[PDB]
């Protein structure tokens, strides 16, 4: 019905986060967002990040967690977000305790708007 | 279990509409549906569109609802459906009291089908 | 909204099947997994589809409901996983008593991916 889409799109949205939303945090420095690249790939074939992100596959946090700290909010990300990839660190991330937030967009988003990109 | 697999799809498939019902749409020139290009990225990028479709980011789609029809059934697409502006235009649209659909197969499978589209 | 999106997300992730699980199992020849090609193009649109894969349109599945065994594990693909014949299949699987998974990344992932995909003719 029309409630049942509105619900479903108020939860499915909200598990993302705005693009423009990290790029003011990332510009203001307020750091209040880290960045995980949650690709599974070497860097080798990646060559690239967004500016500040975290390399953490995603096949890997849940093995390695303990690394991020709870009080900040996690902003994870994968080739296209066209995937489940994003979906499934998330759900390791939400059930840990954290916040975080599918970016919107993914890299090719980030890339295609031009937005600050790193090689490293 | 399945109960909670068969709720999910219901609803989130009642937020997509077959392009199948769409071109048989103006091909029989039956003014049921209006197509809405939500594509953020500039002009430049896109080249093209859906034959008839209405350019109208989903960044803006918020503000320049202005300019929609009440009772005109609106159809939403994008480059592929792996992004949440059609999501995000769908809230804007279904709460505004519109009624609305994503376009299933983006612009993409629409092209991949050969389908009419209009250079702009 | 915290039990909420990890109830969707939970749910969600149940729709699918990892490739690396499909895969190893196609090239053991274990066959537990019967992979199903639910694309409504038609074939000389799409002359191509996993190693052998059965062509059960999404839009014919309720007409051959006869043709599937209620006890096989059914794998459904799309297009690229934006399509949604992949999900419009996979309810009416679910619903009619059937398991069934939606391969994760589509073909297109599939593809991508440099894995078995036989052309038909």
């Amino acid at each position: 019905m029309n409630d049942k889409k509105i619900e479903l799109l108020t939860t499915y949205l909200s598990l993302y986060i705005d693009h423009h939303t990290v790029l003011a945090d990332m510009q203001n420095a307020t750091g209040k967002y880290v960045v995980l690249d949650v690709r599974n790939a070497p860097a080798q074939v990646k060559k690239d990040q967004i500016k500040g992100a975290i390399a953490m596959p995603a096949k890997d946090l849940a093995t390695r967690i303990g690394e991020l700290d709870p009080a900040k909010t996690y902003v994870v990300y994968d080739w296209t977000g066209g995937t489940t990839l994003g979906k499934t660190a998330l759900l390791v991330l939400l059930s840990a305790g954290f916040e975080a937030y599918e970016l919107a967009g993914a890299l090719e988003g980030w890339k295609g708007m031009q937005l600050p990109v790193e090689t490293l």
